[PDB]
């Protein structure tokens, strides 16, 4: 049993092509089983970046330790199918002192520079992030406010309560549910936070972040109207310069 899943092949391209992916009895579509990277491509790219590989049934990023300073063969990886109301489930394993993340409702955003040239804007200026971290050894675990930069948090906004991440080198379960603006983060079979998009509280959360109206006007208008006019976007995984493994990536479309 499979379902036709549309996907785009390059920057802002339409979802002209389709894949027949496994769908279970409960409606969960396997978007990564460890057999291929079909449907996946680099954010703003027409190919899978070379540093993203299939290692022993796992999706692995081969980092160089440069953090946010992504290499030419790196960059964030998206599953090029736009989702709206969905429930994502996966397992992740982080390297010691490692950092990554799961992006959702992401848009491929470009902006015009001084000479009028098209510039690719980061995935994080449009996409909320589920933090992936070695809480014990990465310094980000001590930054922000009330541990809101630790594993499964809404990065720099809402902490995961309880903070039940397993240590580095152990498989952690992750859950992201988006249902008509209601967002729930799950970790190791527990709900760790909930929030609501396109509300007064969402706007005031953005005004107290790096993506405030005054600091980043483009990031503000994109995140304030998260998912664009259709409130939809891509699920992606982050290049934060560290080795990270993902497996059993499945998505249920919510009606």
């Amino acid at each position: 049993t499979t379902t036709a899943v549309s996907y785009s092949k390059s920057l802002k391209a339409p979802e002209t092509d389709s894949l027949n992916l496994p769908i279970d009895a409960d409606g969960y579509i396997t978007i990564f089983d460890g057999k291929s990277l079909d449907g996946w491509r680099g954010y703003g790219k027409d190919k899978v970046p070379s540093r993203w590989i299939i290692e022993d049934g796992c999706l692995k990023f081969c980092g160089t330790g440069t953090g946010e300073g992504q290499t030419g063969e790196g960059g964030d990886l998206i599953f090029a199918h736009k989702f709206k109301n969905f429930e994502l489930e996966l397992e992740w394993k982080i390297s010691k002192g490692g950092n990554s993340g799961i992006f959702y409702l992401a848009q491929e955003v470009t902006s015009k520079d001084k000479d009028g040239n098209e510039v690719l804007e980061p995935i994080y200026i449009s996409a909320p992030e589920f933090q992936v971290l070695d809480n014990a050894n990465h310094p980000d675990a001590k930054l922000g406010k009330d541990n809101n930069r630790q594993a499964a948090s809404l990065y720099d906004m809402i902490p995961a309560v309880p903070q039940n991440a397993k240590p580095f080198g152990e498989w952690n379960k992750a859950k992201i549910m988006v249902y008509k603006g209601t967002v729930v983060h799950g970790q190791n079979d527990e709900n760790v936070l909930e929030y609501h998009l396109w509300t007064k509280q969402w706007t005031e959360m953005l005004q107290a972040s790096k993506f405030s109206e005054e600091k980043w006007p483009l990031a503000f208008e994109l995140l304030n109207n998260c998912g664009g006019e259709n409130h939809e976007g891509f699920i992606g995984v982050q290049d934060h310069g560290d080795d990270v493994w993902y497996r059993n990536i499945r998505v249920k479309v919510l009606d």
